[PDB]
């Protein structure tokens, strides 16, 4: 099958508005992230068919990836910080979803999500 269009990044129809912890979540969080040696597989929707993975989008129906985040805080999608955060939880438990304990690919989401977790334990107070 074809790949399914990513997620929606932007919208009009929505209010916008800057925070202290919305410029944290894409200066400190989400460039960190896009740093890390694991990041590369999760920088972008997963490409279904170029990975020749037919059942992704059969198992996975709320996708999330870390280009979508980076975005959607660019243009000011998110109106509360804990929107963005659950985008990160949704992008890191579809790869636990999709694969199994153990999996190489499992190691790398989990390191990111430690360091994730380390970087919104210290998120600044609005
Ligand atoms: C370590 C590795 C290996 C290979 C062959 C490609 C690769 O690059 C890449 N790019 C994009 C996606 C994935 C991916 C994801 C995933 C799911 C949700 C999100 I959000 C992000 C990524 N889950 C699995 N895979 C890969 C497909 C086959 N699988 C092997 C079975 N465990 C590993 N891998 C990395």
């Amino acid at each position: 099958s074809m790949n399914p269009p990513p997620p929606e990044t932007s919208n009009p129809n929505k209010p916008k508005r800057q925070t202290n912890q919305l410029q944290y979540l894409l200066r400190v969080v989400l460039k960190t992230l896009w740093k890390h040696q694991f990041a590369w597989p999760f920088q972008q929707p997963v490409d279904a068919v170029k990975l020749n993975l037919p059942d992704y989008y059969k198992i996975i129906k709320t996708p999330m990836d870390m280009g979508t985040i980076k975005k959607r805080l660019e243009n000011n999608y998110y109106w509360n910080a804990q929107e963005c955060i659950q985008d990160f939880n949704t992008m890191f438990t579809n790869c636990y979803i999709y694969n199994k304990p153990g999996d190489d690919i499992v190691l790398m989401a989990e390191a990111l999500e430690k360091l994730f977790l380390q970087k919104i334990n210290e998120l600044p107070t609005e």
